[PDB]
């Protein structure tokens, strides 16, 4: 798909790319980790044992509010099953789109932000249940 990649994990590194760019990267158990690839009511469209999911946003350069509201939908249908959804490399101005929509209108969702997708995975290690 062109409006997401799967990444995996390069074995004993921090180093994270598309599954299918190297034979020896490889998922994570309990995670799956998606690149956002474009607007995300796109990669959504796709959507349409896993205890996390990452979603790598270092290619996003501004988010609408469609977009907000479509990521807000999809956290909450995960969350209402037990799996947290992360969000990897929002860079400042995403930050401020998702506030200015009111993303983080529950200041808890706070805590969903990582600064890198090992940031992410080693979040997910250990937490509230
Ligand atoms: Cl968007
Ligand atoms: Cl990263």
């Amino acid at each position: 798909s062109p409006s997401y990649t799967v990444l995996g994990q390069l074995p004993d590194t921090d180093v994270y790319i598309d599954i299918d760019a190297y034979e020896e990267v490889k998922e994570i158990p309990g995670i799956k980790i998606f690149q956002i690839n474009a607007p995300i009511y796109y990669a959504n469209s796709d959507l349409y044992n896993i205890h996390t999911v990452i979603l790598d946003f270092t290619q996003v350069n501004f988010m609408d509010s469609v977009g907000v509201k479509t990521l807000a939908g999809i956290v909450k249908e995960y969350g209402d099953v037990g799996i947290y959804v992360y969000l990897a490399g929002c860079s400042a101005q995403v930050v401020n789109d998702l506030t200015s929509n009111r993303f983080f209108e529950n200041p808890a969702l706070k805590e969903l932000l990582f600064h890198s997708i090992h940031d992410a995975v080693l979040g997910s290690q250990v937490r509230e249940a």
